[PDB]
RNA sequence: AAAA
């Protein structure tokens, strides 16, 4: 272990996941890594996220936090000298990326003009540069996988990247049977939320439509689900009447929309690495779940949540997207980080002032229809 | 001018607006004001938003604002060294609070051990600290008003702190007329949601409930909301069904929790001003405009914003709730700073575990009706 | 407390 890594511990914990795995990436030395954290962030289980977002192996490195007072400028300068009295390290690596100014000053002055330090920073959004002993930039690129972003914040999730249809035949749903039948989808997604429905296919994996008694539609009570419109729409999009899953129901009323969006980032947004996008994926930080559309983590190591609302037309629709624009912004700015965008995708046109507004100054980026 | 106060522009304003008034109000000389911002701030109007806070006199203070690269780290010393080469100042403070990291070590390796110079560090939440020449600390309390809170943001706002009822009468509101009559309310919720009754309003001051023909009661088609129990509920708070005004149905319909919640703060809350304290307040950034309840600036300069929602009861109440949540959060999170904490009031008993897991992680207090 |  004669190579050290000293970080200062904050809020954000990309800074020091992204600068260590890059270290690690470029010099495979086997280090230890100091983490200079306080009594207010390991009450919120700073530094262990950042173990094991890199989780790497008890033999390679060794993790140690020690506790400073984040305010008091020359106890943090102190606590450095104790520790590294008469110093066997050969490669001493400092990020003063993280803490509070007084935590990155304090950290600045015991170690500027030292003789074997490294002294780094990471601005946001730009590449890192080291500050001494030369000034020099270098390239923060696919350094961080969408794993390790997420552990990162404490963050448990899962996904499901099935679709039930393909990106070439989701290139052509919309035109070819979306457009012309919203009043018969509008019938299923009456069936989907039906109390029968939903209860049944707890029950059953699989289910006839053909074999439905015909009472069981008309309590749905929507004109447009009848029995012969939902075997029809059934029939539009191409499935098996007889063996009907949830899967599919749930593609007719927007999942297909999804599916869409998510297949569209994999095969044509090429600052996006096709293995860091996820589909119907849900979080959980504290016994909290939040479900998120699509996710991705693009090259540079920004995250990107995309909601998506397959229709969010007619006044009924404002009230969803105004819904949806506040719900977005609310899960994006109290899980994640300062280093995400938030995307809103609809089919539907948006001309109404009052979500484009909304969203400007929430700083949701809009894709419309006009813009697919 | 011969005193000058150097300020990093960043993202928060307060620290800035906090500070300077408070060495107004401790030295009270004229002075001129160094404003060290960035491209991408004055972008954001923010050296605009401090010094409008502020306003004080252009014959007593001058303002100057340049500007630098935030991650720069010699760009910035050099700034500072061609504008101080023979300064006619004898006194020179500098609030290294605002700007990057980069900025700020910058700034303070630039004035360090250097004479006629404090330096000062503002930690949130903290008393002000100077670190140099002389280390020592300072109590930033009552410093601000809530005025001078949402100007340092660039909010407009209106409000006005007018209730329909007085705090004796809004104590007991619940016991004495609520209680009893939740199904009486909820025809009244029905009544102002109602095409008719909203739009005549619109029109007309003052309407008269007892000319009303009941074809335009039943119109609601809400089974309490009878022509006779409307005018019932409406003399148990004691309004004149001649000459029923707007303010006094949307009293009825919740208004009266939050003029309860309002006049509670300013009577019995120990820590807050009353003239701190605002009502129904709108506010508008950018071109959007959304309503807080009730919204108040505690003596340590903390914001507090409170959701009211008078009951959420059964499971139409909990997709109230989990909407106020969302609401709550994305709203403080994007058009307020670092210093706010978010409230949520409700008569109701909130025991469901994940509205309150929700608010938990969302940072949210709730005050159920166990404590009134 | 990657621009309290
Ligand atoms: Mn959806
Ligand atoms: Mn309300």
């Amino acid at each position: 272990k004669e190579t050290i890594l000293v970080n200062l511990v904050s809020e954000q914990t990309i800074p020091n996941v992204q600068f260590i795995k890059w270290y690690f990436n470029k010099k495979q030395t086997p280090m230890k890594i100091l983490l200079v954290s306080t009594k207010e962030m390991e009450q919120k289980e700073k530094s262990l996220f950042i173990k094991n977002a890199l989780h790497f192996s008890d033999s390679f490195v060794e993790w140690e936090t020690i506790h400073t007072d984040g305010n008091d400028i020359s106890k943090t300068e102190n606590i450095l000298t104790d520790y590294f009295r008469d110093n066997e390290y050969k490669n001493i690596i400092v990020n003063i990326t993280g803490g509070t100014k007084i935590m990155s000053l304090a950290a600045f002055d015991f170690f500027n003009n030292k003789p074997n330090t490294e002294i780094f920073y990471q601005p946001i959004g730009k590449e890192l540069q080291e500050l001494y002993p030369n000034k020099q930039k270098y390239d923060m690129f696919e350094v961080l996988s969408l794993k390790e972003y997420l552990d990162a914040h404490g963050i448990s999730y899962k996904y499901d990247n099935e679709c039930v249809k393909d990106w070439n035949y989701n290139k052509t749903v919309y035109d070819l049977c979306v457009a012309d039948n919203r009043e018969l989808i509008k019938g299923m997604i009456a069936l989907q939320n039906n109390s029968y429905f939903n209860n049944v296919y707890k029950r059953k994996d699989f289910l006839d439509f053909t074999q439905i008694e015909e009472e069981k539609f008309i309590a749905i009570n929507h004109p447009a689900a009848t029995k012969e419109n939902m075997i029809k729409i059934l029939q539009i999009f191409g499935f098996d009447v007889s063996r009907i899953e949830h899967k599919h129901i749930r593609y007719i009323t927007g999942g297909w929309f999804e599916e869409y969006v998510y297949q569209k980032i994999c095969n044509e947004y090429h600052n996006v690495d096709e293995k860091n996008v996820a589909l119907n994926v849900t979080i959980q930080k504290g016994n909290d779940k939040n479900e998120l559309d699509v996710i991705y983590l693009d090259k540079d190591n920004k995250l990107h949540v995309i909601e998506c609302k397959s229709f969010v037309d007619g006044n009924e629709g404002n009230r969803v997207l105004n819904d949806a624009l506040y719900k977005l912004q609310a899960i994006i700015k109290s899980k994640f980080g300062l280093y995400v965008k938030q995307h809103l995708y609809t089919k539907s046109i948006i001309e109404k002032e009052t979500p484009l507004n909304r969203a400007k100054e929430f700083g949701i980026d809009i894709k419309d229809g006009t813009q697919l």
